[PDB]
Formats: structure tokens, C-alpha cells, sequence
């Protein structure tokens, strides 16, 4: 409903269904969505990983273009200033298919690219042959009056990683991704220690149903720092909106644990 | 009961309530448990976090010498090698009051040593005024066809450091604690995930009690790769006795993740 009291930001996770490469319909999900979250007053719409051209790895590399990634690019730039939120996708990128990986990307309401990321932890074997892993640590920047980072779909399930983007001052991690196969643990356990563990807040939009030979799990969540959910989806398309309201980062003995890994 | 089909090793877990300042008292309940351990098949007992002179960090460091600890020790290895259990104890170390830190040893049934360690994460003011933090990583070892490891206490709610133990090879992490003040999320949210992000069991042995002027929580836990419960008490003091029956560790991208913390 209305705005509430004690929040200033309200978020909202689209979960759908993809169509493999098919961007025109994909993109037409994504802007309805991002539609829809404007009209009930949030500022920001995260969408999951490569649902542009559906969750299809060997497909990706091996039918679509770089100039064809680009085209989709700059729609959803288009659709974070028409619709007039920020937006999170995640596409292949930029370069070509032997030599992109799996992104993330934060538009404002402008949509000005504020942040990009390329997934550090590539899960499987077809992603491995379809995309090129990333090599830097997640951004964190200011939006919103906080601290914002990304992250991609496996890359949450490493406490590094999530510890790689608090330690770089993030309160709110964005997830893009990609969940099947009725993998209750990422966010029935994973997730809530993610957020304890840090004192952070994450955002995990999922697919939610048949696409690419798989059946997504849905249930996008955002779970605090408490570990609850503050929100939560089941397994049909839907968009869900939340509004947000030991010291670990600091006790953390990481010039130790640097050289144990 | 009879020692299942399929497993061959049975651990136990003490939990009870200790009397600051009183190892006499204290260590006849260890060797009590480790007797009705013995009796119930088990071949190692996990007993809390400085149980023999009872969770009171100040006054050991004010009022307990090294020669106090050694005779502890002594009567532990005693209680090991006489009720034929391996043991995990945690005492002070063995130098001076004002050097010495928090550990947790493994003596097999003979009474050998085979694995010492000094607590890496204090918690707390008070434990950072009475200890000295170790700096060694967690020690990893052979016994009873796995491979086991020590953390203790505030230890297994960092990643990192159950990482460096499975990193090492560990199978099985047992973790003496002192856990107070209803902290539902360490057993609740934590656990499950060190477990399941490593795929590893933790074994996790509380103080349940009025105990220098704390109440601690209970709820000593075991629990498997999946991050299920294999055997958990409540709040009371008692005795489990547990059977024990995606690649993270590999996928992890170790080398940038230690540039990230």
C-alpha cells in the first residue's frame, strides 16, 4: 500500500518465465514488469540472470551476436528511463561470444549504467564452455541513501563472495539469477546466512517455471539481516514488492583467513 | 541402540552446566559423560567451550594459574585414556595468564594427543582482555576412517575459518561452545550453511545454564551435509549420541577470493 512511515526505499523482484531467444518477448516481460513496480511506488526493479534471451548457455554462445546482446543493452537502458526506475538485468556481455561472460548491470531511473559486473563463479559445465568467468570483485556504490552491490545467481552461495562485497561497504545485494532443480537449500538456508553473516539485506530474483529443458524453482526472496524474509514468492510468475526499513565485518581476522583459503 | 548397518562411527555430545572456578566438580561431569558415552558405543565425546573452569573469562584470567590449567589437562587425558573415549576438551592454554588463549584438544582412547588449537576469533571484550587470539589455521586429522577438525565457538560463525578447515581436508568439525542470551540464529541459520557450503558435518557441544551470571542456551546440535539436524538437545543438561553415516571446494575461485576479503 502506502509508503510507510519508517522506509524510504522500496524494492521490487520480477520473476517470470523467459522464452529462449526470444529478446523482443523477454524485454516485453521486463517492461511490463518495470511498468508495474513504478506503479506501486518502487525505485528500483531487479529482474533474473540472462532472462533476456532465457537461461540457455550453449545457445547463447553459440546464436547470439554481440550485436544482438547490444540491441537488448540499450532497450533496457530505454526501458529504465521510460518507465522511470532503476533497473538490475543481467545479459551475456559485451565482447564476443568466445570472449563475454554472464553480467549484471544497475541502470538508475536516468538510465545511467551506474554499475556493471561480470559473475565471478560460473556454475557447470555449460557455462563453462558458453562464458568467459570474471576477474574483479563486486561493485558497491551509493543509490538510494545506501550502499549497493551486485552479485550473480552461484556467486551467493560462496560466503567469499558476499563477504568481497561487504567488506567493500555494501547493506544491499542485488542477485540475478537462475535456480532449478528444487534447490531448497540457496534459499531456505544459503541466503539467510549470507544476510547474518554480514549484517546485510539480499535480494535474490529467480525464473519461475518451463524454460530452456529446466523448471525454475522461483521463490525470489528478500531477506534481511536477521536472516527473515521480508518478502517471498512462490512458483508462478509474479512480481514482489518490499519496502526496507556480532560485529563480524569488523572481528573478521581477514589477514588470516586470506592466507587459508 | 545397536550400532546401525551402515555406519561405523557414533560420536556424543555433552551438554551441561559447569561451576566457575570448580574443576574438580566440573571434570567428574566430564568423566561422567565420557563413562555413559563408552557405554552407549560412542567412540568420542565433544564436551563445551572451557568447561573445566566454567565460561568466567575474567576471573580465569585473574585468578587461575598454568599450573591449575596443566592439572586439568592431566585428569582430561586421564579421563580419555581410563574410560576408553576419544575426548575433545577446551581449557586456557598452557602458558601464562597473560599469554595464553582458548583451546579445544583431541585425545584419542588411548589418551594420546593427536590435535591442538587456539581459538583464532574471541568474542567479546572480555575474552579479548583474558586471552590471547591464536594464529594458526584449524588443525586437520585422520581418527575413525575421517578426516577431523577443531574450531571453537565464535570460530564456526565466520566462513572463513570452517573454509580453512574443509580447505584442509576436513570432514567433520567439532566445536566446543559457550553460546548465551537465546542466540537462535547461530544453531538455526549458521550452522546449516558452514555445513552445507562445505559439505561437511559440524558438531556443535553447548553449555545449557545458570552459569556465571549467564544462562546459556543449549541446544548442542549435530548436523549433517545437507545442513539437516542429525541429533540436537534442548535447553536441559543431557547427552547426544549421533551415527554418522555443487562442488564448492572446487569451484571456488580461491585465489581471487584472498585478494577480496
Amino acid at each position: 500500500g502506502l509508503v510507510p512511515r519508517g522506509s524510504h526505499m522500496r524494492i521490487a523482484l520480477m520473476q517470470h518465465t523467459a522464452r529462449p531467444l526470444d529478446p523482443q518477448h523477454n524485454l516485453d516481460l521486463i517492461d511490463d514488469a518495470a511498468a508495474r513496480a513504478s506503479e506501486q511506488g518502487a525505485q528500483l526493479l531487479l529482474t533474473p540472470e540472462l532472462f533476456g534471451f532465457g537461461y540457455v548457455p550453449s545457445q547463447i554462445c553459440a546464436q547470439v551476436s554481440a550485436e544482438q546482446v547490444d540491441a537488448a543493452r540499450s532497450r533496457l537502458r530505454g526501458i529504465a528511463r521510460d518507465r522511470g526506475i532503476a533497473l538490475v538485468w543481467s545479459l551475456p556481455g559485451p565482447e564476443g561470444p568466445e570472449q563475454r561472460g554472464i553480467t549484471a548491470e544497475l541502470a538508475d531511473e536516468h538510465g545511467e549504467v551506474l554499475a556493471s559486473y561480470q559473475k565471478v563463479q560460473l556454475y557447470g559445465p555449460e557455462e563453462k564452455a558458453a562464458f568467459v568467468p570474471g576477474e574483479q570483485p563486486p561493485p558497491v556504490l551509493s543509490w538510494g541513501g545506501r550502499q549497493l552491490s551486485l552479485l550473480v545467481a552461484y556467486d551467493v552461495e560462496f560466503p567469499e563472495m558476499v563477504r568481497a562485497a561487504a567488506a567493500r561497504g555494501a547493506q544491499l545485494v542485488l542477485v540475478p539469477t537462475a535456480l532449478a532443480g528444487d534447490e531448497t537449500s540457496v534459499p531456505g538456508i544459503l541466503l539467510p546466512a549470507r544476510a547474518v553473516e554480514n549484517g546485510i539485506t539480499l535480494a535474490y530474483a529467480n525464473h519461475c517455471g518451463p524454460e530452456g529443458g529446466l523448471v525454475f524453482d522461483g521463490g525470489s526472496v528478500v531477506v534481511g539481516p536477521a536472516g527473515q524474509p521480508l518478502g517471498e514468492l512462490g512458483v508462478e510468475p509474479g512480481l514482489l514488492v518490499v519496502d526496507l526499513p556480532a560485529d563480524y565485518l569488523q572481528d573478521r581476522r581477514a589477514e588470516l583467513h586470506r592466507n587459508w583459503l
